[PDB]
């Protein structure tokens, strides 16, 4: 039975009739609900998953029936029952990588989902060629602050060999350095990436900052380690409009968000490397990367700064640090000329996207618990807005590391 | 490793294993094909048998008495009564153990530390509404107890064959009136618009203020509703001031002392007592996010802004953050001066993850709605935003019914 969904601040219902078009299954059964989990626990099969791609693809540009429609499953069709796989074409592979971010039920930056530069990377044979690709999408994405998203795509799996893959969980990450008493120098999150470059010879600083290299790997070879020019990272100091002591703090973050460990799946085929990108909503970086207490958890250290009661929860010691944190992210942004959407704008424009979703594909797959800013949760017209949560495909899905 | 729900939290980097969900009787609204966990309302002689068989177990088990000749002597009495009337009737340990057990098992409280203690009022033997009004007022007595707050529950008689419900028509025992203005606007608070109506079609003589505390429209069986009024003196209340912003006295905002839910359903072992008010105390964020700052609630964020000199022209100021920031902190400050028993969301929170280890000890799990728990400013700033959670349905439990009218 088809969802009813209600917005409880405005009093309006819609009815979600694209989750019929999901064919794979979440999380969830009627005993129990997993929806809080952030992560999950033949030819026949192909060629239906291709074919339904195929049907998407043409009804996509009005040729549905057309004898280009036609042929061109019949084309599918007679490589897979040949060879058990099939190739897509550059322009199916752009509508594809499209539509998978579309389709991403935990991004709240889908209204722009139709403006992705789509790098055709699928003749790549060699780590080598993949740091140039790579280095060529930092450069158009970046484009001097002026951010555009993109996305490159490297060969399909194959089931003869080992997987393309890019071992780092973002193009740039700031390195963690392990303590010999347990703590970490830099970011947490990172601990291990940075542990595995080191293995594999890399020279590794002592700062709380340091840009990783990438760890780039070609089927069944081990990775190689590749140095990011400098002049391609670009990075924002942070400092705030009327506390003077902030830039003190020595705070800065990278302007790209580059996800570069996800598989974009399509039509049934697999793309193990596929690192694409956009802009930071504010707070990314402001909210979680720097005050998570298993991130740079500065917290602490801007309210003593800002000469707050720390002894107590009950001075909101905690929301009024973060508050002056996100707007330190902002303001440094902007003075930085570098694009960035806070949390208000970019909510707003979800509720934008849910209703031109609904007029064209009747629904929209969101993930509650995502979609809601990690501050002031209430205070964002989404928080108000039930959502409904599935799988379609093209997809955007994790893949186990390749260690 | 096992074959029950994993759960990780993230800022620790532990696991545990649910096997409490095991034990859910009841569907809920999700399916492997879609996930329903942020709708906020989803949509018999054998079938209480068994509901009761399974009840009264709990009951024996938690008394440490099961498989012995009283857990069942006591299954033979309730089949024997079931059997005779169609219905059965709770012994008062029973219900006592129930009513904490629905509030143990309610999945959307932050607050199921304080399960434990739980004052239960029987009030099975009321036969009016009049005696409604009574058993209500010694509760907000008891439970106000001069800004001590204690956590209580009146359970007034069971649905039962034929007879009509007992029913509280009000969402809360407190509430402020809505009044719906010509313009199209609400002066007081427009969730209560509707209540409010109805207290004026069964003859209240409404004030024009924006906090003019209802009367209780109380139903005994088979009979129109009663309107009572509470005296003044048992709804205490608490005037908002801010501990720097001296202004913010002069905008003359207040909130009640009690927060006491009065429609919901409990249901134990199958039986369904239609009129069950509970109250607790309130956690800071309830009042000073949800019911001052709602959009579609009372709505002062820009006021207080305003005042503030904030930008409220562009969102890139975050106005409206350092607004509800300040307006949490005054509903704390104002409560804490005023001695009356609140909980900031810090601190609602962080008890909230020691409930959960001690069910994961005392039961394998803890069935907890995420979204509901998250408080609604500074998620990611509490230990709950980066625990994983399992969401179920166990009974006994308190559950949604339908408005009276
Ligand atoms: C244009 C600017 C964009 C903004 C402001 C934005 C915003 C966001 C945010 C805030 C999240 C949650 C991130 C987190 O909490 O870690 C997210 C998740 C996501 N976004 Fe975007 N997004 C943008 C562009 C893109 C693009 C270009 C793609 C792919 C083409 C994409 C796909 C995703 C996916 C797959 C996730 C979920 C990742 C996961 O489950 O871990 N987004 N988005
Ligand atoms: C002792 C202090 C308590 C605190 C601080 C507390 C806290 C909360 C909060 C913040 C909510 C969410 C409310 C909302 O957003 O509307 C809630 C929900 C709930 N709590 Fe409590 N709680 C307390 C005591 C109680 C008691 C005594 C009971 C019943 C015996 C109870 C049963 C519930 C139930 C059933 C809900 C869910 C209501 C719904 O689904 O609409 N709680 N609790
Ligand atoms: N601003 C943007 C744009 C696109 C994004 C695309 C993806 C993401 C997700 C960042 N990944 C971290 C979350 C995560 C997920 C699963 C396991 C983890 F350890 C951590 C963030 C984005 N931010
Ligand atoms: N502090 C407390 C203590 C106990 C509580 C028990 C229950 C509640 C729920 C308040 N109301 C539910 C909100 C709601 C739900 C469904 C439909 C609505 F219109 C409104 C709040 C509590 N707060
Ligand atoms: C346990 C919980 O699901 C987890 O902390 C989620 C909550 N919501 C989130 N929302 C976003 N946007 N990003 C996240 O990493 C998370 N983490
Ligand atoms: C649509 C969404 O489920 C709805 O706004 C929920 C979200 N979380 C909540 N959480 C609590 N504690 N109380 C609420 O009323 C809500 N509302
Ligand atoms: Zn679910």
């Amino acid at each position: 039975k088809f969802p009813r969904v209600k917005n409880w601040e405005l009093g309006s219902i819609t009815y979600d009739t694209l989750c019929a078009q999901s064919q794979q299954d979440g999380p969830c059964t009627p005993r129990r609900c997993l929806g809080s989990l952030v992560l999950p626990r033949p030819a026949e099969q192909l060629l239906s998953q291709a074919r339904d791609f195929i049907n998407q693809y043409y009804s996509s540009i009005k040729r549905s029936g057309s004898q280009a429609h036609e042929e061109r499953l019949q084309e599918v069709e007679a490589e897979v029952a040949s060879t058990g796989t099939y190739h897509l074409r550059e322009s199916e592979l752009v509508f594809g990588a499209k539509q998978a971010w579309r389709n991403a039920p935990r991004c709240v930056g889908r209204i722009q989902w139709g403006k992705l530069q789509v790098f055709d990377a699928r003749d790549c044979s060699s780590a080598q060629e993949m740091f140039t690709y790579i280095c060529n999408h930092i450069k158009y994405a970046t484009n001097r602050g002026n951010l555009r998203s993109a996305i490159t795509v490297f060969p399909q799996r194959a089931p003869g060999r080992g997987d393309f893959r890019i071992w780092n969980s973002q193009l740039v990450r700031y390195a963690g350095y392990r303590q010999q008493d347990g703590s970490v120098r830099g970011d947490p999150a990172n601990v291990e990436i940075t542990e595995l470059c080191i293995q594999h010879g890399w020279t590794p600083g002592n700062g709380r900052f340091d840009v990783l290299p990438l760890l780039l790997q070609a089927p069944d070879e081990a990775p190689e380690l590749f140095v990011l020019p400098p002049e391609l990272v670009l990075e924002v100091p942070l400092e705030h409009p009327t506390l003077e002591w902030f830039a003190a703090l020595g705070l800065r973050w990278y302007a790209l968000p580059a996800v570069s460990n996800m598989l974009l799946e399509i039509g049934g085929l697999e793309f193990s490397a596929a690192p694409f990108s956009g802009w930071y909503m504010s707070t990314e970086i402001g909210t979680r990367n720097l005050c998570d207490p298993h991130r740079y958890n500065i917290l602490e250290d801007v309210a003593v700064c800002m000469d707050l009661d720390t002894r107590t929860t009950s001075s909101l010691w905690k929301d009024k640090a973060a508050v002056e944190i996100n707007l330190a992210v902002l303001h440094s942004f902007q003075l930085a000329k570098v694009t960035i959407v806070d949390h208000h704008a970019a909510t707003v424009s979800f509720m934008k996207h849910l209703d031109n979703e609904q007029k064209a594909r009747g629904g929209c797959p969101a993930d509650w618990a995502w979609i809601v800013p990690p501050i002031s949760g209430s205070l964002t017209p989404v928080f108000h807005q039930e959502m409904v949560n599935y799988i379609l495909s093209p997809a955007f899905r994790y893949q186990p590391d390749p260690w």
